DNA sequence: AAAAAAAGAGTTGACACCCGGGCGAATCCCTGCTATAATGGGAGCTGTCACGGATGC
């Protein structure tokens, strides 16, 4: 829970304003952001660690 | 074979009292008055579309 990287808050894209590109995984996350730990709820692809 | 009374009613004075209405007293709310010089304002998006409609020359 301490190694979490959220994308919301005061200055972040709202869940309704996320879209499809923000939730998608980018090929630069190799070794910097694990694309396997993410909540399977509505805010998918925004709480990656 | 007869014939009157503890209850059952019915009151009659005799307190005990319990909020109500005043008499106070103690204390709240309003309103105005202060005299050196005061002179234009701080967030907020901005990382969804798409449609469906309202103004303009």
């Amino acid at each position: 829970h301490k190694r979490r990287l959220s994308a919301l808050g005061p200055g972040g894209l709202t869940r309704e304003r996320a879209g499809f590109e923000v939730r998608d995984v980018h090929p630069t996350h190799y070794g910097r952001i694990c694309p396997i730990e993410t909540p399977e709820g509505p805010n998918i692809g925004l709480i990656n660690s």
